[PDB]
């Protein structure tokens, strides 16, 4: 629906890097607005194909930079957000790769200029290992440039390196997956001890197991990652691939609750209690390198959620399936983190429908993006494809080019906005109710049939979400089966706001609307009663009161 194709050669940027712009199409009587939070910081005129802007300095700020054309009014032509952003970690935006064969240089950099475009800060390298207790394939002094995976496909260090690369040259950080404790059949028994495993008994008889089968090489076998001699193995493991392959960090896998397993001697292995000491241990050998660690399904969030991660992820499984378990995951990270960390949620959509080839439902993956960006969360979902199974090589489920198009814009707006969603405040009811009967408000959890509003106090501003559960057929945020609707929009719908505290000026953005750019809206106020209009509403609009 845009006319224009917004983007910016770089992923985010650091305070004091310059913005460089590249539109698709230039149109005359038009004029470029940067706006920080709704407010317009520079205008000047659209004048070419390739410009650039140095931006404020000031460090982890979002904006919204949106050309318009004037009419002989003002008509968006597209939007780009913008992150000022020293580092990933107050605002992560992260994806995957997840094939690393003989891919050609300009083939992963259209890869990755694609990842850009999302603005997406860290990768995760999924399944690049050689295996999981010895990531490095071959020694420091002479690495192996050619490997064989999990699934005895070949990987290539020269595309692994490349992709490093490429990620580094758009302000991306590279973080190589493994798994915390995990060990293959084709192990140094001399090296890794039986002392070090965990057992589905006391008797140290049957080790602890994730069974997998052909194309699979082996079993994943579990060590204690509480124990000494495993950490102090996989810091050596960790520390030959840093000297290999320059990745920022480890991001820390695991196969969640395994359920009452044992060590060696007998005792309780309780895992979750065991990952503080480990992520201690893998920081200490590389203090100048990230970490984050997967939670899955929660398992060991509660532990591990003051210790050194960059900020927290949750892989989300059953039962948590409804839309307000998403918004229970990000409430309990907060809590556990104590307001620390921003979360990354790994949910896979449209998981069922990716048994075969097929196209993702569009509204199904918006309408969860739009709770979990509205909530401050972040969705990791996109890589070489999008993820429909946990799987991350699985390319089953093709993007329309609708979806991608407005996905940038879901991306644009979660960047922009980024100091509005998740930078601080407090979550409110507002008292809200609808003008013109044209929309069913309640609370937060939703209800199919009714419009859900969410307020959040941040600093001086009233933030109001409103999200669209009008058309829903179902609640479950994966929508396995890809039964989602799309849903109706809602137009000029007005709103009854209390507020005390004088008006001063109203703004509406959706990434629904207009590329997610500002609009400001008439009000009046009578003392605490305030009306205004939003102009649409799809899945979701916001709404922000100073």
């Amino acid at each position: 629906t845009a006319k224009i194709t917004l983007k910016t050669d770089k992923a985010s940027y650091k305070p004091g890097e310059t913005v460089n712009f590249t539109a698709d199409k230039v149109f005359n009587s038009s004029l470029i607005r940067y706006t920080h939070l709704g407010k317009v910081i520079k205008e000047e005129t659209f004048s070419g194909t390739s410009w650039s802007w140095l931006p404020p300095s000031d460090d982890f700020q979002g904006y919204m930079v949106a050309i318009y054309q004037t009419n002989t009014t003002q008509t968006i032509l597209g939007t780009v957000g913008i992150d000022v952003s020293s580092d990933w970690a107050k605002f992560p935006r992260y994806g995957f790769l997840s094939e690393f064969g003989n891919i050609s240089e300009s083939d992963r950099a259209a890869v990755i200029d694609n990842l850009k475009d999302y603005h997406i800060n860290g990768i995760q390298f999924y399944d690049w290992q050689y295996r999981q207790h010895q990531p490095l394939a071959g020694t420091v002094s002479n690495p192996m440039p050619v490997w064989n995976d999990i699934i005895n496909r070949e990987v290539y260090g020269s595309t692994v390196s490349g992709y490093i690369a490429q990620a580094h040259s758009k302000n991306m950080k590279a973080m190589f997956y493994n798994l915390a404790y995990g060990v293959l059949n084709d192990y140094d028994p001399n090296l890794i001890k039986q002392q070090q495993f965990v057992y589905k008994d006391a008797n140290h008889n049957d080790k602890d197991k994730h069974e997998l089968g052909w194309p699979f090489i082996s079993n994943i076998y579990i060590t204690d990652p509480a124990n000494t001699a495993w950490q102090n193995y996989l810091a050596q493991k960790n520390d030959d691939v840093y000297k290999v392959y320059d990745f920022d960090g480890f991001h820390i896998d695991q196969l969640g609750d395994r359920g009452n397993v044992f060590r060696y001697d007998g005792t309780n292995a309780d895992l979750k209690n065991a990952f503080p000491s480990f992520i201690s241990a893998m920081k200490s050998a590389n203090t100048n390198k990230k970490l984050v660690m997967n939670a899955v399904n929660q398992y060991g969030q509660k532990e591990i959620a003051g210790k050194e991660l960059d900020f927290l992820y949750t892989e989300v499984w059953s039962p948590n399936e409804g839309f307000k378990d998403l918004t229970q995951v990000l409430t309990d990270n907060a809590a556990y983190s104590n307001n620390s960390k921003n979360t990354v949620l790994a949910a896979y959509m449209n998981y069922n429908k990716a048994n075969n080839q097929g196209m993702f439902n569009t509204p199904g993956v918006l309408l969860t993006d739009a709770v979990i960006f509205a909530f401050g969360g972040s969705h990791l979902e996109l890589g070489e494809h999008m993820l429909g199974k946990e799987y991350f090589p699985n390319k089953n489920l093709s993007m329309s080019a609708e979806l991608k198009s407005s996905l940038l814009e879901y991306y644009d707006f979660m960047t922009a906005y980024q100091n509005l969603l998740r930078d601080g405040g407090t979550y409110t009811n507002p008292t809200i109710a609808t003008g013109d009967g044209k929309l069913n408000l309640g609370s937060w959890p939703p209800t199919m049939g009714k419009v859900a509003a969410v307020g959040k106090q941040v600093g001086s501003r009233e933030i109001i979400h409103l999200l669209n559960f009008t058309n829903a057929n179902s609640l479950n945020w994966r929508d396995t089966d890809g039964t989602q609707n799309v849903p109706d929009l809602i137009k000029q719908a007005m709103l009854n706001l209390n507020h005390s505290g004088k008006v001063t000026k109203i703004w509406y953005a959706s990434p629904d609307y207009n590329g997610g750019a500002a609009v400001e809206l008439s009000f009046s106020q009578n003392g605490e009663k305030v009306n205004f209009k939003v102009p649409v509403l799809q899945y979701w609009a916001m709404i922000v009161v100073e």
